[PDB]
């Protein structure tokens, strides 16, 4: 269990140790992230940097030494003539002595433009807007009752969309202006503004274009003028500030059948049945470690069942929302969430709501756009829950008014969960473990939709959800890395299909038997195992070991994809270079340390020329027979918003993911070791014998009272 | 309750229909249990739904309760030309009449088409026992079991269907097995073809014999060749591999019970008879002995969504190396899918807190039979909030957290015809989303291992091949979105490529929303070849407050494909499986896509789904019916031993509100919690129901396992 520490995130202490070491190098001229100038040197991100798999596996499987522990440190070098972003690996931990180059990209010049936005930058943007929009002040008051200057409880706000321009190196953002009320995401005013904020001197920043209610205007002054001269068809918004605001979660309406009491709840009188210690988990047959990468999010590592490895890594790689729109902001929006620290917006899970009251809730620390490491309460939870459906059951009838036996095993699952709330949407990320060796990855979508100001032309790109509101059409796409090591590193990939044959009926020569047969297809090269959305995806996608089970069949795990995704952008066109993985519901690559990730934090702001292009992993078309393979999986769905998305998108029917299922891996059902199985047997002239291996439970316990903090701060 | 119009027959009603028929002396009725085929007997009695026209006038326009009737299926075997005839028996209470249903002029295979029965099995077993006497020593030597003086070491058989090569035949292949715990997985290597068509069991014959990859013609021939050394024979306390009993050890053993649901404040749904209320939901349900579970007159927010959602048929289509294997196309409505609803075990099949419901079936029985805990109805936490949001202030704090705990209402039954157990769910979420689901578990259909079998399945044990097969299920989904008259429409994303309106030298290539209308049935019949649109909408002409048509969306969760070749022989029985989705104009002559007869005459069945589409009717502003196929290929694997498990082995569909309600319909729920910050104090936790931490105990576990007349 101490071995799982190799996969563990950095502690508050280690984050501080790395930050202090960076600050001790006076030549870096490092300033705090909150300093409100772009022309500064700052440490933007610090997170644990996984050691090489070769070394980890020798540590884990061969008794060799613990690999050196390091942190990734991303430094924004704004305080120089040619600003750039450079990454380092800082180590060792404990006792940092060195910073070495990490992911160097020599000859690329747009790193500064590619960098994530930051709190300091937002503050300066708000300053830029307050000055630049002064001509529109009276316009603001007349059309909205809110303002940017001299506001207190009636402030305008903005939401920036990305990417930021039409080509690599640009940092020109469209901004959707909204009223800052409860659920402000759903309150666009009809104004959108394009700001060039590329220069490290914010005094050079300019609103270069203005869109209001269907027309472009060139500058704030021009719109002000034309409005003053009565030449603008404006939409005067009603006052927002008894009934709840449409964008509030507050209850309204009544069901015809009143519900006055709390619903059923999980109790756990015996406590957890899994063993969670640090980042190590044991649960029946299962053994795995986890981590929460601040940049990209949740990972489960070194996953075993039955004491045998199944997967070295399963991890979220990227999550995107690709929009169409009638407004410039809407037609600009391709959100890539790793560009926003998908793994560090893991905000507090509410006990009894976000996870069961019986869950184990876990804190973490993140250092992402911060002056010090920040404590995130209840960032993750781990819990066992009844699925409501038995894992297996059978009624063995005697067909004479009775039975020979009933047998059943109550359905339970272990769930590891976190969330990501960057801004409007809340994604819920689950890794789920079933007692029979099946594991499942799942994303659910909830929170607020990305929405723009209603005009009639908007109906070609979305749905009217309220008086002044359009929910823009978009597609959610998530990419997963699935480094399966089925019973070991060396695997192959094959598929199975049903194929009909047409033979002479062997017992009636005058007749035919047209019937299913089992067809196996082997795959030798990466390109053969790169399935595009147009291609027919076989029903059995198997990752196999050369080892056979006792019945002569190769030991395999099957990948089963649950998705409504499709090709969204045209392959090869401009920003689509950022998301070439989204060409493939499944693609298989040969493992490589230079190919651990399909995305990065830089992809959002330079989608034209990003540091990783997944398609390039397929270029060399490597042999994949008896090799360390990585499966990569795209899942997602088209979301055409509808009125039921107000105030929030709901989770029912809004999840996607995949299952990993053993297929001839174990000699028989691996859940047979469960002692929860019950078999009822008849007895002549008596009550039935209920055979158990664990006593019947009716015990009771109570969860702690509900609490919720809502703050996240350094400790 | 008006939902009584949809209710199944009570014990009293079943007895009343049976008594009435038995009082007609000219019918010459005898009990199902009488062990001759040359008898007249009432095979099945269940409630026969009135016409939708009359039901809606009763429900919606305050008119008379429709006439209540029973469907009665009579096997007329005691006549020169045996047949099956169905009757409408009514009225109820106090039956007077008996009216013949659905004639088929020119169809001659009625008797052959009829389901197998207990009495037919007793006669088959007698035939096998007699016909296999020459193989007695062969049986003992090769298996240690036999049919004679066998006691604890008896052979058994599993029949496959369909039963022959053409309409009118009744020639069944029988898989010989050792009768032990989980006998389904113990084939001996012997299969037997028996012609049992004549009403005189005296005429029944073993016409062919298959053993370990060779045909032998008769039991006598196999016996002689065995004696003469001319047969390649396979000669066949930890638990048996076919047993559920625990063995093996987890690396981290678990010794205590897992978490459980408690419901100290009682159910939050209201059940009165067959009528259910739950938050916004109102619906009725029935358990049709022939075809299985239905939900009817489904309402949310006082508005109708669907008149009927029902299981229509469930099939398992096999390939194989053995003749039984290559013969098997099971169609479970042919086995009374809805009357093998055996006892739900509290805590396992449904939560300990569930409401368990009994029912009565009259299917191949002498009297109506009580089935304890045949269905269950329960609310359970889903473990994922229906909605949640963390509204950050981006300065180390928050403006609010809002969340609604996930709960769902589940209505469940099962069907275990024999080896497999299907679990049938209809699931209702608080936001107006309903879901249908089937899960497969129980024992696989399996045959004797030879090397040749590996082309049609997987070796799962020493002597066992798990045959490859596809599961396909058909649902009838009579959506009545806000009313009877609807249209069908699909939406897709289509890209446009325009001049970037703020940078003219550049392009915007972006999503647009494309809407497709459908005017004729055939346009809305989607084959598995065709690309299925992402939005499948059934729409009312009514608009929501924002100008969009009020609709429900159908979202299918399936791995199905075309299995049999269209137009080829038995595929005639399952033409519906050509279509993941097809839409028809409502017709009283097309209430069902299958029947109890399809299994035993798949070549010339009484209902051919394809014919529903032949008139290619207008579906603009009509009473529409969606028909949905879901399923999956199952290539068996060793983890299916002793049973297939439910994780990942489920299919179904969702029905989702799409611009039907002005905003999220779950906003009426008082379970929502909002946490607000407070200046210089603790947070305000706003609730509309008090926090609850009460615990209580459920009923102690019990299980009966018998199903008898009352
Ligand atoms: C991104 O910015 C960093 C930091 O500004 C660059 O690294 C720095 O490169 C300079 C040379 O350009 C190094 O500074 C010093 O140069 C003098 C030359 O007179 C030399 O005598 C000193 O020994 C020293 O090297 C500096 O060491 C180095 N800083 C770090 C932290 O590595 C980096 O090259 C820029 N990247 C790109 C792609 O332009
Ligand atoms: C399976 O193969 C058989 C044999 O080739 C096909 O049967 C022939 O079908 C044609 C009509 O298309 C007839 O003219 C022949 O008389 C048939 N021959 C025999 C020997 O029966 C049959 O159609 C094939 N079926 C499928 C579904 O592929
Ligand atoms: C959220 O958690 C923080 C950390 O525990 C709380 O801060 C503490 O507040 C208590 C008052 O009950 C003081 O006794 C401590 O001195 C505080 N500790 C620190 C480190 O600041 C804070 O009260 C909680 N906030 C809410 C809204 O519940
Ligand atoms: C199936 O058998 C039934 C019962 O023998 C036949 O029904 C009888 O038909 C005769 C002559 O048409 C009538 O006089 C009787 O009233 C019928 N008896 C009953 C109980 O309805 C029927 O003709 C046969 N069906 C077919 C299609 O041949
Ligand atoms: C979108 O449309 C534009 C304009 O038709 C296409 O751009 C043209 O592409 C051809 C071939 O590459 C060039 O020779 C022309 O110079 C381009 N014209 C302009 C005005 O840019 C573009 O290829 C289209 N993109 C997609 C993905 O369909
Ligand atoms: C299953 O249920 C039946 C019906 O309730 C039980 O039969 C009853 O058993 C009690 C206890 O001896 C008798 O006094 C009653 O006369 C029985 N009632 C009927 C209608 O038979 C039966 O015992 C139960 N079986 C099992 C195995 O639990
Ligand atoms: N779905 C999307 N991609 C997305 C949608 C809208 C949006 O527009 C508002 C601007 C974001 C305002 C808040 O931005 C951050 C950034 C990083 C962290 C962090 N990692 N700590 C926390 C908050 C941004 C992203
Ligand atoms: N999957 C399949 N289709 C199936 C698989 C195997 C099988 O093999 C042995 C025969 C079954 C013996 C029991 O048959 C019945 C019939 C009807 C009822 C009823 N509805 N009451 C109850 C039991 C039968 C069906
Ligand atoms: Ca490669
Ligand atoms: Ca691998
Ligand atoms: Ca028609
Ligand atoms: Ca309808
Ligand atoms: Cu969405
Ligand atoms: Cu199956």
């Amino acid at each position: 269990p101490r071995k799982a520490g190799v996969f563990s995130d950095l502690s508050n202490q280690e984050l501080k140790a790395v930050h202090s070491f960076l600050w001790s190098k006076k030549e870096l001229r490092l300033q705090p992230s909150s300093t409100t100038t772009m022309a500064k040197n700052t440490v933007f991100l610090i997170e644990m940097l996984l050691p090489k798999k070769y070394h980890v596996l020798r540590f884990l499987d061969k008794g060799e030494r613990h690999p050196v522990r390091e942190a990734r440190a991303v430094i924004f070098f704004g305080d120089q003539e040619h600003p750039n972003v450079t990454e380092f690996a800082v180590g060792p931990l404990p006792g940092p002595c060195y910073m070495r180059a990490l992911s160097p990209r020599p000859g690329y010049q747009s790193s500064w433009a590619s960098r994530p936005i930051s709190t300091a930058e937002y503050a300066l943007l708000y300053h830029t807007l307050q000055e630049a929009t002064k001509p529109l002040h009276q316009f603001f008051l007349n059309t909205t009752g809110f303002s940017f200057q001299d506001c207190h409880d009636r402030c305008l706000a903005f939401t920036d969309v990305a990417p930021r321009g039409v080509a690599s190196g640009q940092r020109r953002s469209w901004l959707i202006i909204q009223r800052y009320v409860e659920g402000y995401f759903l309150h666009p005013t009809g104004l959108e503004l394009l700001v060039d904020h590329g220069s490290t001197d914010a005094g050079h920043w300019a609103v270069e274009q203005v869109w209001y209610n269907g027309k472009f205007y060139g500058s704030p002054e021009e719109l002000a003028r034309k409005y003053a001269d009565g030449e603008v068809d404006v939409v005067v918004l009603e006052d927002p500030l008894e009934p709840p605001l449409f964008s509030s979660h507050k209850p309204r309406g009544d069901f015809p059948s009143p519900i006055h009491v709390s619903g059923p709840r999980l109790v756990q009188p015996h406590g957890p049945r899994f063993r969670l210690e640090g980042n190590a988990v044991l649960y029946g047959g299962w053994s795995f470690a986890f981590r929460l990468r601040s940049s990209s999010g949740l990972q489960v590592l070194n996953v075993h069942f039955g004491g045998e490895r199944i997967a070295y890594e399963v991890s979220v790689q990227e999550a995107v929302a690709l929009y169409g729109g009638h407004t410039p902001a809407g037609m600009q929006t391709k959100y890539l969430d790793v560009g926003w620290g998908l793994g560090s917006v893991t905000h507090e899970l509410a006990p009894g709501i976000d996870c069961p009251e019986t869950a184990t809730f876990l804190d973490t620390f993140h250092y992402y756009d911060a002056d010090d490491p920040v404590h995130y309460p209840r960032a993750l939870c781990l819990f066992e829950m009844p699925t409501g459906v038995p894992l297996r059951r059978h009624f063995n009838s005697n067909f004479k008014g009775g039975f020979n036996f009933y047998a059943g095993l109550k359905g339970q699952v272990l769930v590891l969960r976190t969330t990501s709330t960057v801004y409007n949407y809340d994604y819920i990320w689950d890794f789920i473990f079933y007692p029979n060796g099946v594991m499942e990855a799942k994303m659910h979508a909830t929170g607020y939709v990305h929405a723009t100001f209603y005009t009639p032309e908007g109906l070609r790109h979305g749905t009217r959800l309220h008086t002044h509101l359009i929910g823009n059409i978009h597609t959610h796409l998530v990419h997963y890395r699935v480094d399966l090591d089925v019973a070991g590193t060396k695997n192959s990939f094959q598929t199975l299909q049903m194929k009909l044959e047409n033979i002479t009926n062997p017992w009636s020569p005058r007749h035919r038997v047209v019937q299913p047969t089992l067809e196996q297809t082997q795959y030798s090269w990466e390109r053969q195992a790169a399935f595009r959305f147009k291609r027919k995806l076989p029903k059995y996608l198997l990752f196999t070991s050369p080892q056979e089970n006792p019945w002569g069949h190769k030991r395999s795990y099957r990948l089963q994809i649950h998705s409504m995704a499709d090709q969204v952008l045209p392959p090869g066109w401009q920003e689509e270079q950022a998301i070439t993985w989204a060409r493939y519901p499944l693609a298989v690559t040969k493992y490589r340390e230079s190919e651990l990730c399909s995305s990065s934090i830089y992809h959002q702001n330079d989608p034209w020329d990003p540091p990783v292009v997944f398609e390039q992993f397929l270029h060399n078309n490597e042999n994949i027979e008896n090799e360390d393979l990585v499966a990569w999986v795209t899942v997602g769905f088209l979301h055409i918003p509808h009125s039921e998305d107000i105030p929030n998108t709901a989770t029912p029917g809004n999840s996607v993911g995949f299952l990993l299922r053993p297929f001839n891996f174990f000699p028989e059902d691996p859940s047979l070791a469960s002692r929860d199985t019950v078999i009822v047997w008849p007895r002549d002239n008596g009550p039935n014998y209920v055979q158990r291996w664990i006593p019947e439970d009716r015990d009771c316990s109570m969860p702690p009272p509900f609490s919720y903090n809502g703050t996240y701060r350094p400790v």
